[PDB]
């Protein structure tokens, strides 16, 4: 099923408590959503599906090019599919900068608040506010008002703190301001972006622990691993140790999805093309023929991600 | 928007009255649904989107393979998208034989009846019952009970009468039995499948007209043109003359969709593949890169279909 | 074997006498020479192999780029191969304009004159002088001195008369000047270029016949059909009627040669490329694997040419 | 130029004396011969071109399939080309087992003996007798009679001693029998095959040195490195130390030759194929278009080979 806000919070809490993480797979279509969920299920894992601003726009079609429409349409598709699987699937929106809040995250929040007001659950279970391009205080000011709105709609907020230089530098004062402005979850759960290539996360936890009068080994922050494509399956290990509960994946699953399509076109070149006055071969230019292969291949890469992140076999539905 | 049952009936009535038809495009995904709707809109046309049993199964993903799930999920996606366009889009299910009624058309009907009972509109606006493999009397017996259920859920029924030998032969008695069992629309609108390669349709109308005590030039039947891929844009003309209001399209739009994907893989062979120890090129193995081209190309072929069928420029929203 | 000057003259005389023609296949390599000869042999036909200035330069290799070297090297290769076949193969050089006579046709002539002076036969059996870019009188002046040199080395000269506008226009006076300057073969055999798209050849023969005091149906000229790629196998018929004894072929055999190579690369994409850290498949990146297919395919197209030109089955060796 | 027997012996002596080696490039065509020679020349190096039994058969064309014809035809081509370069090119035949001596090496030897008897030089400068499949004594018996014939035609003999298990094991007694039967060059120079993956060569030299009453560091054998594709450019170093004067290369140059052809077909897919009723693009299905790229790429790999083997910059023509 789709993760209810309650099981989503439980997923993240359990991951944090046991030093594992969920892959958060960028999806852009019915096929990629299907590959991602099947991958979670094959790994006996819960998981996260996320739509970027570009993915949402793509999802809405060339005739619309509206992020909200694309995200809503893909979310509604995903709700139907996920109900048929015995793992929990959370829906998320990726990087939304200041100039796109009004045309992406805010209208999506409003849709979920409307649903919650009628006794429903939100359409998405988390949204990312990416304020990295603005000064920290403005970043956290926006974050605070978004966090209140999100919490009230039963939605977790992801944020990104510090400066982008690609890698994300975050100072000890940035970590402190974040705890100060947002608290430690008691005003609504939130996730904090981070990159690697690592002890910065460790320092972030210690800084926050000190601020909160907590033992020096406490991990107040739930971290989100960005930019980890093909990363050292040892950096991943270390990332997990410092409280990463979510690792974003796109590049790796894109290659996995496209790879068999490429192979299909080459081996079936004279079926997918009308060559030398011939009429091609319907069975191989049928989009389902290569897109099933794309799906299965992406699902396999998602299974690998669940194993690398150690969430495989740990779905909260305990379907074993 | 999605066609309400009322505007769908109006669409078909207008087409019949003015000797034009709508293409009914097989779709299997978010991308293909997007291409189809954009095509209707670019042609200023209303249109029909249909899911085959195989397309629905594909739509549900390899991890589910459930026709109802796939059709529902794609329908929900399509409802969101279609609301953003100023043309009317009807949703349809294609060929459902006897052995699949219980796992496709019947559960879908029940979903729509539930929606209608709550004062809503049906999820789909038409369903096809393909009884061509059974004797005509059994075919029409099933058709009658399905027609009653469909009409009560504000859904139009498509049926296929006669024997498949590919082409569809339908005798004058088959046409007569059909009018006798089903009436002429007063017990619920229905569509009748037909093939070409043509005067058979003409004879069908005359036979039905005689039965109904109507003038010899009346056209009681609304016909559905099956198997018309790449057909003589002159057979199409003649088809229109005999009351075809819906022409099914799949092969042509499949080739249009796949063609640029093929071209993308070839020209970007060393970007979509990691070659000679290189790491490929993310920008071209990003599925959106070639799938946007696929979408645009399918939309173009759909525009052509609207022009060939003369529904281009005639959307009932009169957005000109 | 290679055509001796005597059998080459006999070949052309027989073709002219019986209204058939030989294809003259542009070749650029050992593989293309092999495909051409095998094609002649499979059709039980004599034939002509010709090297363009560009083909000769290509034949000499990127490190040399010398037309004479390339033509000589390919000719020597061809002498060895042709001795193993029971058909006669003539060697020819294609289009040589004024500015290239000193670096192509003239040095080649000198090589053959040297061989003849030692009691041998010439290396090539014909050479083309293409003077179409200069005024007719200069064209024929050069032609006359070249014809004397060629005849003395037992070589037939091909020339091109008239203006290029692509198609070749040749006036009745041009035909007359040609007979006047060169005679009708008694001062050395020569071939006259022509194009189609046809009665111009007919007029040329009548004009020459009148000049020579011959019956109105005589055909003094041996014509060479240039620019006939994919031509109407009815234009070919008419061409034959007017004294075409040689039809130049390049485009058609290029496509035939390349076509299976293309197919080989696509179907073996992950063998001819090292993909995803794999090492490729030696058996399919072995140049012989696809080049054998290229050869066989070009030979087939050459067989077709022999049949279209009616020289198939008529080799002067009468190996049946 | 082509290496005269005298400069070929000088090449090998110099290489041995200075611990370098020549690549011996398998070639199968005019294009591959051109790429190899251009590669030697670009590296300022002498080099060896060799024809395998399969390469020779391929060279003769599908219509002939005769090893002698193919080798002779390619050799004659190569004589013309090599005269235009300021490096020395030796011609060689690769692996000829017992059952093919009568249809490959022996007739080729006879051709060269005929040339030498008329005061000419041999057509080939070395031939390989591969007796590895027969018992050592039979191997060396054949080798002795072949060596006498070769020496008398001014040809160097390559032999292969020991058992194939792929790698070549050669015992100390095998090395001793070889020196005993053949001497150390005073009865005609010969080359001895060897593989790596290395001290076996060292032991071979010591064994031969002992037999000949030579200092323990003498290197009586001229070794030929077989099976060294992509080998450790450190094994190559060690190979050189033990008296390897010739390293056979095929796989590496095959991949280099084919690689750009593959790329050409993919990027020009709709030019090399007639697609969607189009007629293709002559400029890219012209075999010269991709074969020039193949040639240049193979030449580059040959330059690399000359550098790895340290013969680059050491051509005996001292054209600097
Ligand atoms: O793919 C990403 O989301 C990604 C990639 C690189 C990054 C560098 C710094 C901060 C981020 O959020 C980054 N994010
Ligand atoms: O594509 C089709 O739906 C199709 C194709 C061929 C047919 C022949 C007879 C009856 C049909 O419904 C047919 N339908
Ligand atoms: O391929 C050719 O040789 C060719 C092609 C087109 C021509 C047009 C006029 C005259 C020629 O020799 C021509 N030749
Ligand atoms: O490519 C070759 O010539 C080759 C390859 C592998 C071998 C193994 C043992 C002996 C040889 O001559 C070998 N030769
Ligand atoms: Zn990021
Ligand atoms: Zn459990
Ligand atoms: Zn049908
Ligand atoms: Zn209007
Ligand atoms: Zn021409
Ligand atoms: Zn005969
Ligand atoms: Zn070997
Ligand atoms: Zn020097």
């Amino acid at each position: 099923p789709i993760a209810t806000p309650e099981v989503y919070a439980e997923m993240l809490g359990q991951a944090k408590q046991n030093s594992y993480a969920f892959p958060a797979i960028n999806c852009t279509s019915s096929e990629t959503v299907n590959a991602a969920i099947k991958g979670f299920a094959d790994a006996g894992s819960d998981g996260i599906i996320q739509f970027s601003t570009g993915g949402a726009e793509f999802g809405s079609g060339l005739g619309v090019k509206d992020m909200v429409t694309g995200a809503v349409a893909l979310a509604e598709f995903t709700h139907v599919i996920a109900a048929k699987y015995p793992v929990n699937v959370a829906l998320h929106t990726d990087h939304c900068p200041k100039d796109k809040l009004d045309s992406y995250v805010r209208p999506l929040l409003a849709i979920s608040a409307q649903r919650v007001s009628k006794g429903g659950n939100p359409l998405f279970q988390s949204h990312m506010w990416d304020g990295s391009a603005v000064p920290i205080d403005e970043n956290l000011a926006i974050a605070q008002e978004l966090l209140k709105a999100a919490a009230a709609a039963k939605i977790i907020l992801e944020i990104e703190i510090g400066v982008v230089g690609e890698k994300l530098y975050t100072s000890p004062e940035d970590f402190e301001k974040t705890i100060e402005a947002l608290g430690a979850g008691e005003h609504g759960k939130y996730l904090l972006a981070a990159t690697f290539g690592p002890d910065i996360l460790a320092q972030g936890q210690q800084v926050a622990a000190a601020k909160l009068g907590l033992p020096a080994d406490a991990k107040p922050f739930d971290f989100v691993f960005h930019g980890g494509s093909g990363s050292l399956k040892s950096e991943i290990e270390e990332a997990l140790r410092y409280g990463v509960v979510k690792m974003n994946v796109d590049t790796d699953t894109q290659y996995a999805f496209t790879r068999p399509i490429a192979g299909h076109m080459f081996t079936n070149y004279d079926g997918v093309l009308k060559v030398d006055g011939e009429v091609g071969v319907k069975k191989v230019y049928d989009p389902r023929s290569y897109l099933k292969k794309a799906e299965a291949s992406m699902s396999q890469r998602v299974v690998q991600a669940c194993n690398d992140l150690h969430c495989a076999g740990k779905s909260l539905t305990h379907h074993h």
